């Protein structure tokens, strides 16, 4: 499995996030929680989680290659990710491979994604 | 099942990016020139131009596989994703394999992705 070539243009530092309450959040201080609540009140989307088991550098430059337990049942996923990919980690905030990458495209404060990690991510219900 | 970079950008919905320049456009309110005014800009930043080789559907209901022509190598790159995956068309802009699926769900005008389309975005040089 392949990740798109491109990135979401929101990850950008400065820009804002727009939360289920109403509420403008700027994105480098997005909270767990806000991912929850926006989930609860959207009729369309929940909340999914997936845990890192395993990290590790790929043929492409650039790119890493990361393997995800996915939902539960923890289905199985390896994705080529690029090592700036910032991923928001469950009761940590943002992180990517090469966090000091994302600090030049997007500018975002990341801690290192690590083994254990649960990323949590917006999906249909 | 798709790992988070897979994962269509569902927070994205509403959203108010920051350009590289200072300058604030309303997701929905992109333009190519955003992404070309703030390429020039900075000296790490640059467009990835992505172009779309190949649109097929997968035994996955409402996924697509997508081939591309990556970067200046024009590496063959095969993503499968969800169909309502928003990327940015070159002087077409928000463009998807189901553009009324992506106008529901994110709420913006979206265009039909096409073997045509050129699909860019911020990358390192």
């Amino acid at each position: 499995a392949m990740a798109p070539p491109t990135l979401p243009p929101y990850f950008m530092k400065g820009s804002i996030i727009q939360l289920a309450n109403g509420e403008l959040k700027k994105v480098e201080d997005l909270k767990t929680e806000d991912f929850i609540q926006s989930a609860e009140i959207s009729n369309d989307l929940k909340i999914d989680s997936s845990t890192v088991e395993r990290i590790e550098d790929s043929h492409s430059p650039g790119v890493a290659v990361i393997q995800f337990a996915v939902g539960e049942h923890r289905a199985q996923v390896s994705v080529e990710v690029l090592v700036e990919y910032p991923f928001f980690v469950f009761g940590q905030g943002w992180s990517s491979c090469c966090p000091e990458r994302t600090s030049q495209l997007f500018d975002l404060p990341c801690s290192k994604l690590s083994v254990g990690d649960v990323c949590i991510s917006l999906t249909l219900k």
